[PDB]
């Protein structure tokens, strides 16, 4: 019924055999056959299917209102499996602000296989219509984007993809299924770095994919079984466990996001602030119409790299590390860390400047997070 | 010094920090940075590197006498990462009876990416020389192959690859590093389904790759980080643990293999046996020159499908399941299981006859395994 | 600073060596020594100490404002270790409403070792003063109690224990350190079934003990090392992970508790309701003074066993199972399940009747939990 | 049939539900009930029973030819559960060189509970008969003992226990079920530190108990459920896995033991060797009659403390650490490590001399272990 209930009881995460209230961890590679080809419960080889992986796959399918879920060894592995739906000579359109690893995978791996890529400013969806070539087969969107939180109209993107015969993909990592459900808006495939919010505890690297399209699901299952980027059973289990608290965690994070943004907008050492909740933010109305909450990722400008480093050293509760969506609050400078692989001239033009700080708000106390960041900013 | 000692003390499998005699399980996604880019021990994000995965990578590098190891979420994922060393338009030669998953990855995924393939019978290495084009970049061989245990000259394949500028790859799953070391014989890259003997306990799906080539290692590390088919920390740990007993397990398996083959050759219900230890086996001398032991996979032909099925039902200690390299002895009928898509009128041409049985010998008592298979054969 | 921050950053739950932001899982039994008796990080044998166990021990010590923490294989193992502080001939006073397993351990195991036990109604603390014998060495209190939520004044109990030379113990399972901190009120030892709220995810059986008393800590460490009821490293890790979300979970649970109790008090099929938040509940003022929230365990009376069974079968979101403090809402009938080991005549006199239902409120949506239980009660 | 087969196929270590060839890891605390008291597969709460723990319990029962198995959080916890079979005033006889932790549990915990103890030299079983009182209820023996490998007649101890109405217990850690089966010789209860050989990989702390006596099993199950020193599911799984290779590991260890002893007896720097395989060892004939192999623990005397320390520093393949039964060969000096509390002037009386070295032989190559220890001895 309501989302917090669906998080606990949606999907298949109990044991039918013993009645155990959590998913057993099937640390196993193969399964006894009663007769040649007769599988007790449909399992024959864990790369093809594993019951704990099946559990987390059923969870992600349920939460995104899809029919089929797939668990991969990492988010980039989910992305690579989706890109392998295409052949040499196919073209894919992506939004122009994208995760550094997605940029690197597409431009340094898949272009070697003849897959053509254009990064387009999808914050106006008619840009997509101009960018469509006769060879375009896929439209791939992050919203909000990493790290500038650019917002793209999901429903309009889906309509464009349907009209032009494209596979539409949304990377829904930043919003989670708790706040934004691209499949409900006509998107073909939705995917996640489950490394971030879904796992939620900085202890699993994993990717998740969901679709309602039977033929896309069959093609993805074939790719996963043939290239083998599958999530292991222990990580699958820890993902199910982490997902249990996703709603509580996202709601704490959102409460903190609101206050932190107020502080940041008022602070003299802070210039521009990037977050879809700010009403002057481009496509703020689009975000409010396609999501009912916010990501915990915030970007904001300080003067320069050296102020950014001072800010990082003055905080007590923000941890300098990669990733986002942890219970711990994280801080980074994308131009020097996660987005160093994006060329510097494109970084400068897009606004990923040397003094752009990114924070992932965690689930610490709101007043502590605001006060800590504010006194650190006061140090400058 | 000797192999059984190297298995215990090779690689880095203790904790330098606490002194723990086993590798800690780093169930973690990210690592605190003391300053931007300043990593205490070189770790920043578990997809890029994870200390438990690094442990198992050091083990496989040591055991294969290489410099660099890589752990992937499956053997198929290791194979796919190695094939992604190539670009659209490059050509690769493989043995024609290569593992079905390798066949499917190449012909149903990578040919869509413009990679050209020739499948040749490599038991005569001039087959390889005939297939070489100006575009050939890679030579990929299993030895011995499945399920007929065809043997390929590793030293000559390496010489061919060196002379023509190819990256040579050996899938050494069936022999393990305990008996055959392709890198010592001039091969560029060696890889394993660690799902089989290396893990040894039918409880991990995993791939391992080793090389001594710094630039190949740099390229593989880039592919692994960008497409993300990495092995998780729990599975890496179980791999290190399983590998500890690899020599004891392989030696037990080999004693049973020898006695079982003696039984099979004497039995009236058996028309033919396939195993490289048999002196009339093709390239027996080649195998004895490049390996100092044997795989536990044996194939043998009985009268028909129904005799094969009877054999499965009459054994007490042979388990009907997919995979190989378990502690349990496993039994299968390739024409009904792994090769069912190949037609009956055509089966004879490839050698996958209706009465072809494959066993993966486990570590049960030799006398029990011999006696059990023998009395089952006596029921025919 | 504030509790939600302390939950994330309190205790030592990162890796000093690699910087990993979560506690490594030291699946290990022993530790290399650089010289005889020289321990790299103080570890020599995992039963004596294990770094992952040390992590969860530091967490529980921090959260209860103690100096020493101890992790046991179960709550009853924590309780048995604490009872083994006493000798044959010592006497212990417990409150008269206690967990069924605690009753069974004391009356069927430890009385065989000459430890004398009286269960006293501690809801008036002067009862304790009358019950003190010359041999009384320990005072052991649950508050609120299981399953009737009787409340005992912790501070007054501690004053009595100090004045009469008793070791005071509070079983703080139901309140968690998030709402009630017995050590701050003068109690010597605080303990938990970490199986319940602390782990929070129905996937760990564990006990935790905390004290500020150096000599009690030394005696407990000796008992734990000599009788060996230690928590394993994987369970220790899952406990740390679960504890991360304790504040969010308890706050959701408390929001639901308030509404569910309103519904239950208004419902015609429900007679008496047991929960410390109800202002007519005995020692409601005492509870509000020693805790700043509520447990999620509620007991209430329906007509009889058969109405209780009907109620259980009519709910959609309440799971019939043992334990409490899960993310899933649980329902039980204590007289038939957890408290069957308490004799029936004592059950009837104390109010643990055949129609007494116990619910553990989980973290599902409040409106769903209220509506589901209400329509189920309407079925009667 | 034969032992190596029984190790693989004995006990229940597959999943009946999915057919998984390994035991699922039930990381869970509680189980859904279809109706109050109606359990799908007999599970209601993981302290009482857990399916992964039940798997390892069935394994130890099978391997020791018993009916009932019990898994505890440590060997010391198994020992404590067995001792809690007694009441205040009961008397127990143990061999006088019993494991230090057993000595401490009995003399520093259980004597405070009114249990009376005699420590006697059991290498002559009439020692036992002399110590029997009317209050004697239990006889508890290790064979062979640590670190001098004293041998005790199991059959005669069982006859003594039967004649006088005692519960007989054998701590069979050093021999494992692979070589010695006390229950077959009339003993009531057999137990193990599974931390050592059974786990085999220095990565689990665990205890195991087996019996054929239904009423003893009922009493043990009650003690385990009420004091809660249960083994967790992850450790139970790692135990099942490690036990798979127990026979291969013990046989390798035994080959190395034989050759190493040949070396030690010939060496001028060695005054004396302690191991039951030596024909002049006390009760060598008794050991050969009750066991069909040997432990890997060997002790031998060199000149003094400084020669022992030199020996440790000169070895390449012997690791300085606590515990025994690793895949690594371990080396220790009992007078400086396990027996340091015993005074120097008194050391001689017990036989723990200053130059007494203990090694636990691992599964490294026999020639390496012999050569390494020999060249180290040559440095003296
Ligand atoms: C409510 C609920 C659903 C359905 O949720 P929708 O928002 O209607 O898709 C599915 N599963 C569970 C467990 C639920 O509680
Ligand atoms: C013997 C040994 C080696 C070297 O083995 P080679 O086959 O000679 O390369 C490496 N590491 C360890 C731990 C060894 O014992
Ligand atoms: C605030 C805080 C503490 C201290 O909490 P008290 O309530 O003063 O005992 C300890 N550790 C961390 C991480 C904190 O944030
Ligand atoms: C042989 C065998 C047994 C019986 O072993 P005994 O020593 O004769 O009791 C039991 N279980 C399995 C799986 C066996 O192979
Ligand atoms: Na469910
Ligand atoms: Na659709
Ligand atoms: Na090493
Ligand atoms: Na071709
Ligand atoms: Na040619
Ligand atoms: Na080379
Ligand atoms: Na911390
Ligand atoms: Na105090
Ligand atoms: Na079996
Ligand atoms: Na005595
Ligand atoms: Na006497
Ligand atoms: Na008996």
């Amino acid at each position: 019924s309501n989302k917090k209930t669906k998080l606990i009881h949606g999907g298949h995460t109990t044991d039918d055999y013993t009645g155990a209230v959590t998913t057993p961890i099937y640390q196993t590679s193969t399964y006894l056959q009663d007769d040649i080809g007769d599988l007790r419960q449909g399992y024959e080889y864990s790369r093809t299917a594993n019951p704990t992986r099946s559990s987390v796959e059923s969870v992600i399918a349920t939460l995104e209102n899809g029919k089929h879920g797939f668990a991969f060894s990492s988010g980039v592995a989910a992305i690579s499996a989706v890109v392998m739906l295409l052949d040499k000579g196919d073209h894919i359109i992506l939004n122009s602000d994208v995760y550094g690893g997605t940029y690197r995978a597409l431009t340094k791996v898949f272009t070697r296989f003849g897959i053509e890529v254009d990064f387009v400013d999808t914050t106006h969806t008619d840009s997509i219509v101009q960018a469509i070539r006769p060879t375009t087969k896929m439209l791939f969107i992050e919203t909000p984007s990493n790290p500038l939180l650019r917002v793209t109209d999901i429903k309009k993107s889906a309509e464009i993809a349907k009209e032009h015969g494209l596979i539409s993909v949304v990377d829904n990592t930043f919003m989670t299924p708790y706040y934004q459900n691209p499949l409900d808006l006509g998107i073909d495939i939705v995917l996640h770095s489950a490394t971030k919010y879904l796992g939620g505890h900085s202890d699993v690297v994993a990717g998740l994919v969901a679709t309602s399209d039977d033929k896309l699901a069959e093609r993805l299952a074939f790719i996963s079984n043939s290239t083998g980027g599958i999530l292991g059973p222990q990580d699958s289990y820890l993902l199910v466990r982490g997902i249990k608290t996703l709603g509580l965690r996202m709601e704490q994070i959102n409460r903190s996001v609101i206050e932190i943004i107020k502080m940041l907008q008022a602070h003299p050492a802070v210039q521009q602030v990037f977050h879809p909740s700010i009403e002057s933010h481009l496509n703020h109305d689009v975000h409010m119409a396609q999501a009912d909450g916010h990501t915990g990722v915030i970007a904001f400008e300080v003067k320069n790299t050296e102020s950014a480093k001072q800010l990082i050293k003055a905080t007590s509760y923000y941890t300098l590390a990669e990733s986002l969506g942890a219970v711990e609050s994280l801080i980074s400078v994308p131009a020097l860390m996660t987005h160093a692989s994006i060329p510097a001239d494109i970084r400068a033009k897009e606004g990923i400047t040397d003094g752009l700080v990114r924070i992932s708000v965690g689930i610490e106390d709101t007043e502590d997070l605001v006060d800590d960041l504010k006194q650190a900013l006061d140090t400058l």
